[PDB]
């Protein structure tokens, strides 16, 4: 296959799945390597622990462990990961990583890859007041309940919500008012993280839900751009088999963005057909389905998946991890 797996070391649920996803964000991996960890304490550094995992994932022949990583950010108890979702983990990690990249030469690699722009508006009906506020996002939570496919989830996400009755909007000087509230997309990031809301208040929905290999998003933008349309390529499918309580977690990746998919199941990585990565995870009348999707903007595919080399890893990092290996071999 060419790639190595991560160890099963407890009920870390989505973690290993997310680590492979980030690791094959080749642009992001190179930045993580540059972070100034030389003076950090392993027992407490999240940025170092993630350098270790990625370095190990790029060079190790054998399943890579994560215990220094779970120790770093303090999710160490039996049910620590059962009490959070991927989206919390992903934001905990990347935000820990970006705070370390600040004041450094790779400041802002995270928002470049992951952050998009939204507008949320409240528009009064019988009165002429409007409030437009721009929001940044690093991922999108899409509702799946009673939607056939990702297009309908996007339809529902930008659908207007009405404010009336006991719910009227406080228009300030204008008093209480009937108004419309919704969101539009200003920008979509090069790397698009879509969580699929199968897990809700505390149960798992296993209904069929379709997503494509190629995801055209132009029609949900406020203003579009030729020479850079919002065409998106499916890079990762994070899969859960079972019901809410207990399950197996796996990730399907075509790491080069070339349509050649592998399955990453903790320590076993095999090639699989496209149909197994995609349609076989739609769910429906069993319990094996996607709860998170990673799309890469087609125009930025080549760059986001730029090849990484042993040269892209700083020598002083290489040195620190090696002495760590040697001390352990005793």
């Amino acid at each position: 296959t060419g790639y190595v797996g991560l160890k099963n070391q407890g009920a870390t649920c989505y973690m290993n799945s997310l680590l492979q996803t980030l690791f094959f964000t080749n642009q992001l991996r190179k930045a993580v390597y540059m972070m100034p960890t030389e003076g950090d304490d392993s027992s407490k550094s999240v940025p170092l622990a993630l350098q270790r995992v990625f370095y190990e994932l790029q060079h190790s022949d054998k399943p890579v462990g994560t215990k220094k990583l779970t120790k770093s950010f303090g999710w160490e108890t039996l049910d620590s990961f059962m009490q959070h979702d991927v989206q919390e983990l992903c934001r905990k990690l990347l935000d820990n990583v970006e705070n370390k990249m600040k004041g450094t030469c790779v400041e802002g690699t995270i928002p470049k890859l992951f952050r998009g722009k939204m507008v949320s508006y409240i528009q009064c009906k019988e009165v002429d007041y409007r409030s437009d506020r721009r929001e940044d996002y690093y991922d999108i939570q899409l509702s799946i309940k009673g939607k056939k496919n990702i297009f309908e989830s996007f339809v529902d996400y930008v659908a207007v919500e009405q404010l009336d009755g006991d719910n009227k909007y406080d228009a300030g000087e204008h008093g209480l008012q009937e108004a419309e509230k919704g969101v539009k997309f200003l920008t979509l990031p090069p790397v698009l993280h879509l969580q699929l809301m199968r897990f809700m208040y505390n149960i798992k929905i296993n209904d069929r839900f379709e997503f494509p290999e190629q995801l055209p998003l132009d029609e949900f933008l406020q203003k579009t751009d030729p020479k850079d349309p919002a065409n998106y390529i499916l890079h990762a499918v994070l899969v859960h088999s079972g019901d809410n309580h207990g399950g197996h977690y796996v990730v399907y990746l075509n790491p080069k963005g070339d349509g050649k998919w592998c399955k990453f199941d903790d320590d076993v990585v095999s090639r699989c057909t496209k149909e197994e990565a995609i349609e076989h995870n739609y769910g429906g009348h069993h319990c094996t389905n996607a709860y998170m999707l990673v799309y890469i903007r087609e125009s930025k595919l080549s760059e986001v998946l730029q090849a990484v080399t042993d040269h892209d890893i700083p020598q002083q990092l290489v040195e620190r991890l090696q002495e760590e290996k040697r001390i352990e071999a005793q």
